[PDB]
């Protein structure tokens, strides 16, 4: 009729409904489209009175503990039938990370973490996974994912060295193929840096952290970034541009600082490279409280953290609990002229041509026929193949006379398997899984190292288990060989580490079994730690990062379904005492380079 409203009709173009739902909006609808808040503090007069435009769910923040894909729906449409209620309909778009499958999530496929797919050299493989990761997003009603860590760890001290996928640049470029596995692909005529969602079975991604993140000073998280223009843009750039080119829709900002200036207050690299050099026109999003460390010590001007951050050129702020104080704050600067009106109709162009590119105002509610998606076995396997992909195989053989020992017989009278991580599910996924921090034990639905042993061998093998045998039980125990499984806990900053040894009991455990029998020792670590006193005990050890929820991948390859192909993603240094050290450097002397890894071939 006469109540037609060009931005609500699904035939106009993009810019068009853009520009017309823009003209529309006060300056407290705009400033809300700018506003990301936790579930924790939403609520729907919170998201209605403030005209809210994101949510999320930081790392651990669920509806309940072990809560179903419908649960999670649930939550979902209750807060967007609060946002589709204002007065101009606008959907919020709800974030989570998924960074290694749907982590947050019960009952979620957990891929291998970053530095394991960078083990797999396989970009295909990685796009497969952001297609079931897209998946089993839509199946709990999420639209937003932050990811990929596009980080190049240079250093695997940073606690966060596992959300890379190399060290080496072009490792990490190549893997960006993730962005239109969530995204779906970009059509041919496709410009450089426009955002790209293909439909309501896809998710938007978010290449991050912008920039520098993984070259801190000592890798310490969040520090400073000691390096030129010339080694920025050759290391730390290159993979935005990729992503840049595959329409990731949206950018988040390191808490990192570039020489100095926080990249939440660097408006050359935010606005005259990331938006006016590379063209991109998605939306920059901060990271979570990363406009309150501007300052030191944080948050002790947060006038300031806003003005700068706005005026660096970032559109959504991840605030996310004091919205009312950012709201306030940012309108005051407005009202005063200290923003012009010109960056807040910049910030909420973005954010509106993301949501309307996705489809957001077409399917703003979850759709139950995707519940089913979640924990799919046919992403279990997938997952399954990644992992098997990922490890790398360090050692086969204590001496070059000496039988190799993998592949081993699925048959055997009574074998051994043992180690702190060997019936773990927790500690074989690692962090960001079910709470950010990752956790211990059967977190969620999978299968660990010894379930997977059990369910490889012949029935005549007899299985045992032991965590922390003693090495008279080993020599006691009548064994043709043992599996044993050892590592690093759970772990950003917690993470941060200058020692990277393996807790105790670890090589205890490790040496009182090899010393019994001959043993593969399988090591879970989201980086390389000291290893040469684990070599010097095991016949075989291989190196399987964080694998996740399918343990079944570990076994394929110890049994030898399928042969070791995985190459370090990464240099394994010596000592850390020689860190940082990359292969490129100076004195690069290290224990493994990257690129090794030996192989077997299948029986
Ligand atoms: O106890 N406190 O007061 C407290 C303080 C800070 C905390 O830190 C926070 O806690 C988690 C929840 O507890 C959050 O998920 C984030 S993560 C940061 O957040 C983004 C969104 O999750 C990710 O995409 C980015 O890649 C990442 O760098 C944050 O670092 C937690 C608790
Ligand atoms: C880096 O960490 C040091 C030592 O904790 C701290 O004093 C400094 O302010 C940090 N720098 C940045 C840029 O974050
Ligand atoms: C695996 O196959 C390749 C070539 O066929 C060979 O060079 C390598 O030594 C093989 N290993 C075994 C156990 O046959």
């Amino acid at each position: 009729a006469a109540d037609y409203v060009l931005y609500k009709d699904a035939t106009k173009p993009v810019e068009d409904r853009v520009a017309d739902l823009l003209g529309r909006m006060t300056l407290a609808e705009k400033i809300g489209q700018m506003t990301q808040i936790e579930r924790l503090v939403a609520t729907p007069d919170v998201l209605r009175d403030n005209f809210i435009g994101s949510l999320l769910s930081g790392g651990g923040s669920v509806p309940r503990k072990g809560a179903t894909a419908k649960e999670w729906q649930d939550m979902v449409d209750g807060f967007q039938k609060a946002c589709m209620s204002t007065r101009l309909g606008i959907p919020m778009i709800y974030g989570i990370d998924a960074v290694h499958g749907q982590n947050n999530v019960y009952g979620a496929t957990i891929f291998p973490h970053n530095v394991g797919l960078g083990a797999t050299r396989d970009p295909y493989l990685v796009k497969r996974i952001g297609e079931a990761t897209a998946l089993e997003v839509r199946a709990t009603g999420i639209q937003y994912a932050f990811a990929p860590c596009i980080a190049v760890c240079r250093d695997p001290r940073w606690g966060r060295c596992y959300e890379s996928y190399s060290e080496d640049r072009r490792i990490v470029q190549s893997m960006t193929e993730l962005i239109p596995g969530l995204q779906g692909d970009v059509p041919k005529d496709f410009t450089s840096g426009m955002p790209f969602v293909a439909g309501k079975n896809k998710v938007a991604a978010c290449a991050k952290h912008f920039v520098g993140d993984g070259g801190t000073v000592d890798g310490i998280n969040e520090n400073n970034t000691i390096i030129n223009r010339e080694g920025l843009m050759n290391i730390h750039m290159p993979a935005y541009k990729n992503a840049m080119d595959k329409g990731v829709s949206t950018v988040m900002i390191s808490y990192s600082s570039w020489n100095g200036v926080k990249m939440h207050a660097n408006q050359d690299l935010v606005t005259g490279y990331l938006k006016d050099t590379l063209k991109f026109k998605g939306f920059v999003i901060s990271d979570w409280e990363g406009i309150d460390r501007i300052t030191t010590p944080a948050g002790s001007d947060y006038s300031y953290s806003v003005k700068a951050s706005i005026l660096a050129g970032l559109d959504m702020i991840m605030v996310p609990n004091k919205y009312q104080q950012f709201i306030s704050i940012l309108t005051g600067h407005v009202n005063g002229g200290v923003i012009p009106m010109s960056r807040i109709d910049d910030a909420v162009t973005r954010i509106l041509r993301v949501k309307f590119t996705m489809g957001l105002f077409e399917n703003p509610y979850a759709d139950p026929a995707m519940a089913e998606q979640l924990g799919k076995q046919e992403h279990r396997d997938l997952a399954r193949e990644a992992a098997r992909k990922s490890l790398v195989l360090l050692k086969n053989g204590k001496t070059s006379t000496d039988a190799p020992l993998l592949p081993l017989p699925k048959k055997a009278p009574k074998i051994l398997v043992a180690g702190s991580h060997a019936d773990n599910l927790g500690y074989q996924c690692g962090g960001w899984t079910i709470e950010w921090q990752g956790d211990t034990g059967r977190t969620t639905v999978g299968t660990t190292i010894l379930e997977a042993v059990k369910a490889a061998v012949d029935p005549s093998t007899v299985v045992v288990f032991a965590e922390n045998p003693d090495a008279e039980f080993v020599k006691s125990g009548g064994f043709s060989y043992a599996i044993v499984a050892v590592g690093e806990h759970p772990y950003e900053t917690k993470g941060d580490n200058l020692n990277l040894t393996i807790p105790e009991p670890g090589l205890s455990t490790v040496q009182a079994v090899c010393g019994g029998v001959r043993c593969a020792t399988v090591l879970i670590s989201g980086r390389p730690v000291v290893v040469q006193p684990l070599l010097a005990a095991s016949d075989a050890l291989v190196a399987a990062w964080l694998p996740g929820s399918e343990g079944q991948g570990v076994t394929d390859a110890l049994f030898g379904d399928f042969g070791f192909t995985g190459r370090l993603p990464r240099t394994w240094f010596k000592s850390v005492d020689q860190l940082p050290m990359n292969v490129g450097d100076a004195h690069y002397d290290p224990l493994f380079r990257l690129g090794y890894g030996l192989t077997t071939n299948a029986t």
